[PDB]
């Protein structure tokens, strides 16, 4: 390759499963969002708050697929892995997962930097840096704060907590 | 469920089969966008039409699962193949890979739809015919003229060939 | 706790420490900025000056303590000191006091930064990158700029030097 | 001094601690503010109704600052006394410890007044009269109401009335 | 010098030669953009295309004379270095020198990165991921974009390809 | 050459010898830009004058390049000679080799006028009697102006020169 420089196929192996982990993630979310507009279930703000955290996490998708073509890498995609559940229980136990879920995002953003480390890109290293590393913090302590509050008001047993925080958090 | 009126079983089974048969193009159309912005092929109009085209197809999924929970079925989602082929070869071949997989999904569709009339869904029926029928043709009758022009033109052996289509029709 | 993640407790620690180094030099700004509106001294630009510097570092507290909060550690605060002086001198004598300080908060924050590289936690590295590497940087040039010129102009002797610095730098 | 004109020493000396005591209380909200902001507490409107209380008390030390520049005295700071607590319980809680300090605050300021009085200082007088015995009143009054509805909604046992007495008269 | 703190000399060194080899970069691309203004050449974007890379260019040195300024170094000057031709040849050979000329701006900004590492100063570290790192990879990705499509189209032996390249890409 | 008309081969050279001294000028008034922005000189007014003065010669050299373009000549770069010094040591000093510098450069244009008349080139004649015999003169004449007044004043040594200068004429 002709742009290729100082990019290690560890690295590029890295992001096109970085890629994937993300696709996952978005998927995740999708079935959350559709999950709360049952009409069973029926929170239409937790369903636009999960519809907008799935769309979120197809941008960190792209830019990592936007990284891997910037570089000289090859982007090689997987199939993308159905989530573990279609009925996510409770407003409650969809956070619960969905901070479970970010909290592995992390993790495996927070090895993907330090083999950028190892390998001396400090390119990929600031790429992280920048555009993941905080993201994902705030979305861990956003979804820490989600989880608190829903516990304390007594979801998912307490009929009015769910509904409540929906219309008064997520609104 | 208390929603659920005149909603066949297969009908819901096909709602989400065809669910994952949206994903599928959408995620397809995904990996032929980022095939164009490549180093080694850097066509940006092809890169940004099928990009578009992936998050039209997204649109499509969110559609029918948006029409299962109406009807009272039970999104069941199933793993997003990946596509068959990360090197869509030029900008020709993903034209007519494109064309391909959007008469299957018209195939399905049509398959779809005809369960719906053997199962006396009319709402089902009247779907389809409103959102994706024509969707489809229009679909399958544009991407026919670029395969078209591009042959015409001498795709992808004349160097100038795909490099116009891109600035002038894609533009 | 349900948010934290690679949050090593020395960097909290270390964290809470920076916490009151920045209230500290908060304090020791606002105590220069009344210094300076003294009816025996009476440099209004002056006292403007590190009026804003003040607000500025206690917005430097703030971001350590939101980061605090955002990691999972917990803020533990403790007694902001007194300033070394309540009578600046002079003008000059303010800024070579300002100037050393900032040189000791930019030490303390390479010694932060130190201690998160040797600890894997590339956030808080990135965190002090981004927020206050370089906020010092600017800070300890700009003030070794104003004192390099009162210095040049006669401070605090010549009479005319102070009160057109105040009049026509910090203007 | 040039300035100073019926201005007795222990006014002076009051003012100092007075100075010192409003930079507590504002260290002491400011504390509280980045409690609520715990996810583990995670009620961002009483975090922001402390944080303006802290920098409004920020704002009372600079005008007794400004005051005793003013008048002739020599601002003479003192150590900022860390808060009795980091971790401020509950929202009442919170509440109760921020209405008994205010108390306390006006204690002090009614007993400054009844210096001045005895100093005869009717400008010292007509400054406390203006600018602090009122603004204590409606602090008092306004954080008498504030712990009197979440008692009687029933915090902090209730899951429910902390986080709408935040949503709802803090919002 | 009073500004400096934690500059190691042989940082300072590489910064100094780095400029020069950002204005050398400078210069080549003015040398490429008044090429393409000659009469027997005459391809006016490219020509303003390069004439654009030479100003980016001189604000990437302008920015490394700053930091040196910013940090305590003392900018050290040294000649700047006449291009390796005054005929660019064509279009794509411009094309493929810039190409070469960016990978090598980027190997030794990379090997600048690396000493920072190895002496601990990472605000410069911190600089170079911030300004250089990532504008290194979009310029060699742009750069490799336009060689592979003038490759395809036939340059420079086909007389259409760079006429076309220049009035529909770089127009 | 097919646009070449009247443009003898040491007008010619003296054009591209032109262009190097042009943009030595400019080098020369980029080294003093940077001097300025010095900790320990700070006069950011000579700074932002001689920055502009450096992109100013900038321009200069560009007309030239374009009017060699223009006439049929070939554009054959030299080196870009470093500047006498990297420590302009004062205002004053700054101002002085400025102005020694463009009487040089009205020199060697005078001197080129002079070929171009000798030479019945009177397109190149009215070129620089246009665009650079009164450019000079007005630098010249403005030069030393700011040459008068910093002796005038007291410059280097009387400490409230510069400074004055700076902010007053300059600014
Ligand atoms: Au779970
Ligand atoms: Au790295
Ligand atoms: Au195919
Ligand atoms: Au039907
Ligand atoms: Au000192
Ligand atoms: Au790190
Ligand atoms: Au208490
Ligand atoms: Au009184
Ligand atoms: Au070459
Ligand atoms: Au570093
Ligand atoms: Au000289
Ligand atoms: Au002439
Ligand atoms: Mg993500
Ligand atoms: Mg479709
Ligand atoms: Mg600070
Ligand atoms: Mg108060
Ligand atoms: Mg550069
Ligand atoms: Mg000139």
């Amino acid at each position: 390759s002709r742009v290729r420089q100082n990019f290690h196929p560890d690295s590029e192996a890295a992001i096109n499963r970085q890629i994937n982990l993300e696709l996952y993630a978005s998927y995740v979310y999708l079935s959350m969002a559709y999950y709360f507009s049952r009409d069973d279930v029926a929170l239409n703000n937790f369903s636009r708050y999960f519809l907008h955290q799935s769309r979120e996490e197809t941008e960190h998708a792209e830019k990592l697929m936007r990284l891997q073509n910037q570089r000289g890498g090859r982007i090689r995609l997987q199939d993308i892995k159905k989530p573990e559940q279609d009925d996510w229980e409770s407003g409650l136990h969809a956070m619960e997962c969905a901070l479970l879920l970010e909290k592995n995002v992390n993790q495996s953003l927070l090895e993907l930097h330090a083999l950028a480390s190892d390998k001396g890109d400090p390119h990929l290293c600031d790429f992280l840096e920048t555009y993941y590393l905080n993201e994902q913090v705030k979305s861990i302590k956003e979804l820490g704060d989600h989880v608190h509050n829903l516990v304390k008001m007594g979801a998912p047993d307490a009929g009015l907590a769910e509904y409540l925080f929906d219309t008064h958090t997520l609104g």
